């Protein structure tokens, strides 16, 4: 029965980079609660993906569900456009409160890469408005900002095989991604392609874009924290716009609430998104400093140039505010330094294992990176059999649990990515 | 309190193209229901814009919102990569099922503006997999496509002031504006331009992309069918991939289920989304021939490169799932169609006014384009004050009511745009 459904699925659906060729098995999930995925055939999964970043509250979250429940008796959605509503202001008053001071105007968007469009646009309004055509942006290797245009141009030229692209999208500088490691000694000499590419080029660029400490899928990398401290000096004394892209980094899930306090800088544009509504459903929030916002405003524009359809979506904010009330409990620094200690705990013996490259974890993420690429399809397979719900990437077997996950149902994750590393079947070589 | 409110909104939060300087006064809506919305002192606004196309079933809808609860309860999101959901392959199989009988290969996205660059890219990897790098878009002006880089690329170069982004968007092919009416004659001298440009690019365009019939955000324009017709032939005859962006024309807005049935033409390509989810939330798709699936495929990129975290949200599905359903009853055909001779009929007198330049009605959609732009601010506050929500654009004063919308309902929302337009100080001159 549910075997049409999967045939018809494998058919005529695309899911996040497949082929339509010869496409992947993919598991028919129902439902989900806590930090369980349920699968059709009723088998229960731990998640340790939290459906990529987002899903920090896990799943069928009571006080999610009930903000969600409310909101669409009230109006799950009505334009933004001369109409402004309860759950914009009450989710925007969370967001300029509980960011770095100068971030207080706020852009809502429907998805990370449009978020970062969005940033993207406004450093690019800002110097036309300041009468300097700046259009490069800045920023590292194994960046990942969405797969839209605008994203892809300041990705990894690499990663996103951008050869196939390099002619439609704009070429942007690339520093050299970041050598230090954020448990890592800091090398001064990290420093000297940034700082190069900038003195070469300080008059071109709009801004500098990076994910703040934890570049996220271009590699799972964990950078030192200087890093955020120099360029905002660099960016400082050029006048150049900092973008920090917090889409994956926001709401605690490195430790801190958002990865820039682990350097205590502030960006000029922030980036957020994913864990924003509790990976309910989606949304994201481009946070600029009143100077920019003034100075694009007060361009020949007259206002900033962006606005999506259903920007603002009344149910996706209080889905938002439901996950921000959430966090101000406070609770999730403790639930995720005990996931951060018990992944360098579990996840320490895979150093020794043949197929292991490292292992590095910051809050709660935990990355085993492997020599070779990993046997997607097999490895999956063996992981759903594991009881776990862990999706890797390349040469990456990581981890970014809940935060309500359970210590025994962290255990079941760290034990499988211990067990699958041991064994060579699961990668190609 | 609420006084309080919209301070904040003012003083943080952008609106669709807003200035932050300059805000224009916003009102407040608390709740909306039937074809009102409901403003914090108790007015009631009758619904003209269905939130921008979107809300067809109006608000409040109880089959969307028992859909939108129900999946709650299940999950409201789950990831995408290596799993599926029968939210997702429901609305898929409705989508294959409705459209045109090549498209059959269903890319779900979040955004309208994310779906035109999936779409985008569905062409150029189609022509990279085919060993041949076109990479230019030949598009109509006055089109609009949305906000991102890639969708403003092949956006009308006037509207979306393109003088600020020449240089950082890659320079598209724009034809002439379909000069054609739909209640018009065909004219053959229309497609001069069009032609013209085509033959003398045809070897280095990736696709065509198009809104058929109507061209909405980018000047309410309603053209004749016999452009696809033409259009369609000539994409053909090139093997050119015919986009149809039917974000804002979907699910019956313009009469028939999909604008492009006005011509009896299928795209090779097809963008949905708006009213895709009964106007309850963000999402969108992007429908595409197996030719073109396979080809994407069979490249050396091995998949289609595009893969939105939220992709495939169950929750929006849901929505879309509902409202697809209450569409399968039929009832739209007729309410559209009574809409559409009521909206003829009651905006006639306008054509008369100093200040009306044309009046023009399709499907559930009536347009009094005006000679000067709008007082934005003023026209607004009367807008409301009549206790309509009407929200003009530049030169047109437009509406849009949901399908469900009363007749002494729709009456009011005419008679407050036949009285706006006898008056000029609702005009800048
Ligand atoms: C830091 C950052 N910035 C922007 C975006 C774009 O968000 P969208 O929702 O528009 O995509 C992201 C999103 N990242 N998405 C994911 O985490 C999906 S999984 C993924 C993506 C890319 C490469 C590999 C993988 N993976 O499976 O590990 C963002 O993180
Ligand atoms: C036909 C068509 N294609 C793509 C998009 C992009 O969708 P997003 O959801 O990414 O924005 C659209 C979007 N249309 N948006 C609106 O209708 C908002 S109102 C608007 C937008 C642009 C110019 C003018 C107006 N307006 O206030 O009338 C789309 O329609
Ligand atoms: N791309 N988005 C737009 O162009 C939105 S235009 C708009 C919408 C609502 C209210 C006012 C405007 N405007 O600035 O004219
Ligand atoms: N935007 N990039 C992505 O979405 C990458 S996700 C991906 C990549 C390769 C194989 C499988 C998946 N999924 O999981």
């Amino acid at each position: 029965a549910t075997t049409d459904d999967l045939a018809f699925d494998q058919r005529h659906i695309w899911h996040p980079y497949t082929s339509m060729t010869s496409p992947l098995p993919v598991y028919p999930v129902v439902s989900a609660e806590g930090c369980e995925l349920i699968l059709s055939d009723g088998r229960r999964l731990v998640d340790g993906m939290s459906s990529w970043w987002a899903a920090i509250h896990g799943y069928n979250h009571p006080q999610l569900n009930a903000a969600m429940k409310s909101q669409i008796d009230a109006m799950s959605h009505v334009m933004f456009g001369g109409i402004t509503h309860a759950p914009a202001i009450e989710l925007c008053r969370k967001l300029v409160a509980m960011t770095p001071q100068p971030l207080e105007c706020v852009f809502l968007a429907d998805s990370g890469s449009v978020a970062v469009e969005v940033a993207m646009k406004m450093a690019l309004q800002y110097w036309q408005a300041k009468g300097e055509a700046r259009q490069r942006f800045l920023t590292f290797r194994n960046g990942y900002h969405g797969d839209t245009f605008g994203a892809m141009s300041v990705c990894d030229p690499d990663n996103s095989m951008h050869s196939l692209w390099k002619g439609y999208l704009p070429e942007n500088l690339f520093a050299p991604a970041p050598q230090s490691r954020m448990d890592g000694e800091w090398d001064e000499r990290d420093m000297v392609g940034f700082a190069r590419l900038m003195a070469a080029h300080r008059h071109e660029i709009a801004a500098v874009i990076i994910e703040p400490i934890v570049q996220g899928a271009g590699g799972m990398r964990m950078y030192h924290p200087e890093w955020l401290k120099r360029i905002r000096k660099i960016c400082d004394r050029e006048g150049i716009l900092l973008i920090a892209d917090e889409i994956a980094t926001g709401f605690g899930r490195t430790g801190k609430l958002f990865a820039c306090e682990h350097a205590e800088i502030a960006p000029d544009i922030l980036c957020l998104g994913k864990a924003l509504t509790g990976g309910t459903m989606t949304l994201s929030a481009t946070l600029t400093t009143r100077e920019v916002a003034e100075t694009i405003s007060n361009g020949e524009a007259g206002c900033f140039m962006h606005g999506p359809t259903f920007m603002g979506n009344p149910l996706a904010c209080a889905a938002a505010n439901a996950s921000l009330a959430i966090l101000e409990s406070g609770d999730w620094q403790q639930q995720v330094a005990d996931i951060e200690v018990q992944l360098r705990e579990q996840l320490a013996p895979a150093r020794d294992a043949e197929m292991v490259a490292d292992v590095r974890v910051l809050g709660a993420i935990g990355v085993v990176e492997t020599t070779h690429p990993v046997n997607m399809a097999a490895l999956q397979k063996f992981f759903v059999e594991q009881g776990v719900w862990i999706r890797p990437f390349g040469k990456l077997i990581y981890l970014m649990p809940p935060y309500i996950i359970l210590p025994q149902q962290l255990q079941r994750l760290t034990a499988a990515v211990n067990r699958a590393v041991q064994d060579e079947t699961f990668f190609c070589q």
